[PDB]
């Protein structure tokens, strides 16, 4: 049957895999954000790579203002990169700023792979990463980001290159978000 939204995309970022344009996108910008969600997305939502102007929120959790978001983004995207402690905060705060409409989960663990790679030779093996654990590991890191640094550390992997897991961890990455 016709591809959902949810199904082209995974295609997308198996052909980000694939085609080595991953490896062609700015890492750990605001910009290079914008570039995966664009690849993954463009197409599929009219705002592909755009940041958003409207306010989001999920549960009780709100989002940046769009108000300041842009502001918010610059700051963020010049955190420091070289442990995986500075790293991981990085990705909170790119989280909390959750800069598309759609999109910014399966976007930003991308990004944050791309970070991790650079800087430390790891990525994160997602498929051995639970959806409970990391959802709630996620619910608690704006106040303390324990909890999701020691999972993702536990879950580190030096097989970067790996087409398994690369595309398993696509997977689970989709399925964070409810799409199997
Ligand atoms: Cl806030
Ligand atoms: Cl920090
Ligand atoms: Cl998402």
């Amino acid at each position: 049957h016709m591809k959902s939204i949810d199904e082209q995309s995974l295609h997308n970022a198996r052909r980000l895999f694939e085609s080595g344009d991953i490896d062609r996108i700015e890492v750990g910008t605001t910009a290079g954000l914008q570039q995966i969600h664009r690849y993954l997305f463009g197409g599929l939502y009219d705002f592909a790579g755009q940041i958003r102007e409207d306010n989001i929120s999920k549960g009780g959790f709100r989002f940046a203002n769009a108000m300041y978001l842009k502001e918010a983004l610059v700051k963020i995207e010049q955190m420091p990169e070289r442990t995986f402690e500075e790293i991981i905060a990085k990705y909170v705060e790119m989280n909390i700023a959750h800069p598309f409409l759609e999109g910014n989960g399966r976007s930003t663990r991308i990004w944050l792979d791309l970070v991790l790679k650079k800087n430390l030779k790891k990525v994160v093996n997602w498929q051995n990463v639970s959806k409970t654990l990391y959802l709630q590991a996620m619910e608690r890191s704006p106040v303390n980001d324990l909890r999701l640094r020691f999972l993702l550390k536990d879950n580190l992997t030096d097989d970067v290159d790996n087409r398994e897991i690369i595309f398993k961890g696509i997977e689970q990455s989709f399925y964070y978000e409810g799409y199997e």
